[PDB]
RNA sequence: UACCUGGUUGAUCCUGCCAGUAGCAUAUGCUUGUCUCAAAGAUUAAGCCAUGCAUGUCUAAGUACGCACGGCCGGUACAGUG
């Protein structure tokens, strides 16, 4: 199941202002530059063991 | 600039100190037009202190759900400034 559908936004409003529906940002998350991350430290190890 | 002068005697030559003489540091008195640099609560009390200030800090890069903002797009997890 992907987190993204099941965040809570928050429902705002106020008085002179467009709708608004914040949500938060979800931290510890596996997304394609977390994976990037670790390929490079693997990389360096490769480095200095050749 | 490697310098002396007055004072003991009726007069003399000495010993010897007193006073004079020049700088330099603190205080003080009188006087003071221009211009440059410039010390300044050490001395006595390392005594006592009203009040204000003298130490804070964010980048693309630790954590943003403050609508606090003008504004995107509207199922976009997080647009941005903060």
């Amino acid at each position: 199941d992907d987190v993204r559908q099941y965040v809570v936004r928050k429902p705002l409003n106020k008085e002179g202002k467009k709708p608004r529906t914040k949500a938060p940002k979800i931290q510890r998350l596996v997304t394609p530059r977390v994976l990037q991350h670790k390929r490079r430290r693997i990389a360096l190890k490769k480095q200095r063991t050749k």
